[PDB]
């Protein structure tokens, strides 16, 4: 739904390049976004004293919670829309425990697309970012919602 069909074969096209190295996009992306977005690194209190790309690479920590993050990133895209029972829990946690500004989720989107075109040009051009991006955009709108709903307004 939202999305065409092709926009989301686009979408999971990509994605299963993801798929043969989860931990290694998912370092990537952090640190794409903790350089592009400084104030972000705040919210992860064990990774304050990782100081250098290196350290980040090498901490377990970190790639654990990259995967976990991808995965549920992963489970909600191939649900095509169809992910209010996926999104729920992520937003309380997220609005309630992490408390992640709607703009924090931007930023990470930004970083993701960073991340896959570095890694897969050739199967991640034009129209696919298009179609990654409404695909996020999709997501952070519905989270907002949710957000709403639980007394946040993530701003
Ligand atoms: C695509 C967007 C995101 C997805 C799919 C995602 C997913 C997850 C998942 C599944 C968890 C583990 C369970 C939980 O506590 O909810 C988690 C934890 C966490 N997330 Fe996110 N997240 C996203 C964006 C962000 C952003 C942008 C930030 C901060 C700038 C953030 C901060 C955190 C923190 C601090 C934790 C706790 C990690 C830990 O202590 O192990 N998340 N995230």
């Amino acid at each position: 739904m939202v999305l065409s069909e092709g926009e989301w074969q686009l979408v999971l096209h990509v994605w299963a390049k993801v798929e043969a190295d989860v931990a290694g996009h998912g370092q990537d992306i952090l640190i794409r976004l903790f350089k592009s977005h400084p104030e972000t690194l705040e919210k992860f209190d064990r990774f304050k004293h990782l100081k250098t790309e290196a350290e980040m690479k090498a901490s377990e920590d970190l790639k654990k919670v990259g995967v976990t993050a991808l995965t549920a990133l992963g489970a909600i895209l191939k649900k095509k829309g169809h992910h209010e029972a996926e999104l729920k829990p992520l937003a309380q946690s997220h609005a309630t425990k992490h408390k992640i500004p709607i703009k924090y989720l931007e930023f990470i989107s930004e970083a993701i697309i960073h991340v896959l075109h570095s890694r897969h040009p050739g199967d991640f051009g034009a129209d696919a970012q298009g179609a990654m991006n409404k695909a996020l955009e999709l997501f952070r709108k519905d989270i907002a919602a949710k957000y709403k709903e639980l007394g946040y307004q993530g701003g």
